[PDB]
């Protein structure tokens, strides 16, 4: 069992001081997934944004801290329902090899809480996605019930053969807001990519 | 308590296919054809893209067990390269999405082994199963499962509904997806089953 390398591969980078404190641009390492031009290259608070964010004691917004470390990853997507789908991209440095079993974990959050008197219950849905090159080996579309405020893990499995077409193209990852329901924010944590013989 | 959806010819055993590794070439009746791609000619021949319903039986060729349930399984084959697209099966269901509900769609899902006019079977072009409500997606389960040459295995989605979803009240749907990343491309569904029990 080895594991794959990926950059801020749990959102900590960078380091976050204040409770509840975020960032609104591209978490460092990862590029943005933008599909629908939902999220603006320029983002406010009251624009589609997505970024890193602190989960510490003193939260408002979940019932338990981030999965891993201090930061989760965050998309927030301002359109209605419908609208299209935002996420993360990396694309990672390993290629797709033969009689091997990849296994992609990620701990996906549903936002809890109100803020003002606007709540954050509600969840847009999601999809973790395995690539190579640009095409799509596995995902898991939204499998996962999640409850407001907790985290859930997410797996994603794929055993390439020999003859399958896109041996040697790059691995990749992609996590996705799937903008289908509000509260339309959702957090991702602690991805990790592991390969075994198959 | 847990409650089945009806689903119309839910394991393809329509039509009656008699002789062994017979198939048809036409949409199984009580499915439509998912063509988003335009891949799946409306006029099929044994070699177009198509999709039908075939019978896996005793002294069958192409796998190395019988059809996940009763005589027959559905299939969908695509001749052009892959990465040209997808293409299925589809169906509404007379159900609709209700609140505090969780649903789990079952799907046996078949990859072919053999060999076909001389042309290997060996291969899979990947699968897609979708549990949809309208036009959404609520859930998928996007080719997780390996699956041998000749063997089946059983797709799991599940979906929970809560009572703020935007798309309650409208009809559920499925979908059995051929992804065409991958040759020989075809494969197969079988024994569809759509349950939903209340979730909280
Ligand atoms: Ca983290
Ligand atoms: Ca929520
Ligand atoms: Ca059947
Ligand atoms: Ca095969």
């Amino acid at each position: 069992v080895v594991s794959i390398p990926i950059n801020n591969a749990g959102f900590e980078d960078p380091f976050i001081e204040v409770v509840d404190d975020y960032t609104v641009d591209t978490p460092p390492g990862w590029t943005t997934y933008n599909p629908n031009n939902l999220v603006p290259e320029k983002r406010t608070t009251w624009t589609s944004n997505n970024g890193v964010g602190y989960v510490g004691p003193g939260t408002q917004f979940y019932n338990q801290l981030a999965p891993e470390g201090r930061n989760i990853g965050y998309i927030y997507l301002a359109q209605k329902p419908g609208s299209g789908v935002a996420g993360f991209e990396q694309i990672l440095d390993a290629t797709l090899e033969p009689d091997t079993k990849y296994t992609l974990k990620v701990d996906v959050g549903n936002f809890g809480g109100e803020f003002q008197k606007i709540s954050l219950a509600g969840f847009p849905g999601y999809r973790v996605e395995l690539l190579a090159g640009d095409t799509v080996l596995a995902a898991d579309h939204n499998n996962l019930y999640i409850k407001d405020g907790e985290f859930k893990t997410s797996t994603v499995t794929f055993t390439a053969t020999p003859d399958n077409p896109y041996l040697d193209q790059k691995l990749g990852i992609r996590l996705i807001n799937l903008l289908q329901g509000t509260f339309s924010g959702l957090d991702f944590d602690n991805v990790r990519l592991t390969v075994e013989p198959a």
